[PDB]
């Protein structure tokens, strides 16, 4: 994804949007599913802070990670506008400054078409790196390789699996990672062990990991 | 720069890394503002052909050139990947073999570490006279002089303004050719007159150059 993507589409970064409630709505009840007991968590590439303050309200100590400096600028706006305690810092994903065991959860939603498989590899181990031993990793992410065939329903959509990245065209173009379940859950297990999986929709899932 | 730099970071040799998208999407915009009337261009010095794809899917005609044999080797794996019509050839900027007024456009990106000043003058007289009088003479340059002072923020950075170079160790150090925008604009005023100007970040530059 990129600048333009996220200007002129609200979902993912107009956190008072009918596009982003129904996200956060979405993935509320599973996320509570899994998050019974209240500790430190870690919104990595917490986009505008949707997701953080939706925890802090629930009872949970939340610290909002993201790359983009404007992302984050606008994150601290709505931590002022609703009065949160959350504390927002611009880092990157493959290579976090925390301590290691300093989580007892991590969520890392809708952002691995950022991550192409060696910097996803990263992210994982530096996940699980500052995940305590009794900590959880929560992610959700869309299966874009079955996506793909008909996400047509945008203009055009020029894949590339001998490269893992796909074109499409809404004028402006972006160029995403493309991401099968089956890629994801690979790199996931050289450092976690499946706890749970939940389908979202048709080609969605929120999964819960355990650090080894 | 050399071969250890480049095999350890990917913003030059990893067209699907963040860093290298970064790049892109940065200098997409400000390229498109002085590149509306499509053409033949030139990626001088084109790396791993990043930037050619681009322009090649803006409807321009490419044509990619680098001194190594790994950069173009490379840039063909991605054009195969891409299924593009770009053609990489592995020639010497300070030396082209192509005919007079041959380009509408050229590009030269992140590359000047790589010249002397007597190298980099063949390089803008090359320029000049494979370039249509009509054309445009694209560069992005740092002022590596003036983010000399606060460039380590690396483990050391041993200057030496007696020779306009710089050694920079990160394990490994490389030298690079020092350059400031007053020394490349005194070369460029040679051979051609300035269209437009640009400022990146604190010390960089896209420039646009008409040919004498
Ligand atoms: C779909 S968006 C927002 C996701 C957010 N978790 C949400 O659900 O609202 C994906 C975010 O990933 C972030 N991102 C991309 N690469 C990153 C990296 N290396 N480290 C941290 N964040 C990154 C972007 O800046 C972007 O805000
Ligand atoms: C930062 S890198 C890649 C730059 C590329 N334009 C980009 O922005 O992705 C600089 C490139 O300059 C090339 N180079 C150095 N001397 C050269 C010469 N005499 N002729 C052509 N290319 C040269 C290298 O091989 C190296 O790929």
């Amino acid at each position: 994804g990129f600048k333009e993507y996220y200007r002129v589409f609200p979902t993912y970064t107009d956190i008072n949007s009918q596009e982003y409630r129904s996200r956060i709505e979405t993935l509320e009840p599973l996320l509570m599913k899994y998050m019974k007991k209240r500790g430190k968590v870690l919104d990595l590439a917490c986009g505008v802070g949707g997701f953080s303050f939706l925890l802090e309200d629930y009872g949970f100590e939340v610290v909002g990670v993201d790359i983009s400096e404007d992302m984050i600028r606008k994150a601290r706006e709505y931590a002022k506008s609703r009065e949160s305690n959350v504390e927002f810092i611009v880092g990157d994903a493959r290579k976090l400054s925390f301590e290691d065991k300093t989580f007892d959860y991590v969520i890392f939603i809708d952002s691995i078409v950022h991550f192409e498989p060696l910097e996803l590899n990263q992210v994982f181990k530096e996940v699980r790196r500052v995940l305590k031993p009794s900590g959880k990793f929560i992610m959700y992410f869309t299966d874009l390789r079955e996506l793909l065939p008909r996400l047509k329903e945008i203009s055009k959509v020029i894949p590339d699996q001998e490269e893992r990245t796909v074109v499409i065209e809404f004028s402006f173009r972006v160029r995403f990672n493309v991401w099968g379940k089956t890629g994801v859950e690979l790199l996931a297990k050289l450092y976690f062990t499946k706890e749970a999986e939940e389908k979202v929709g048709n080609y969605s899932y929120l999964t819960v990991y355990n650090p080894k």
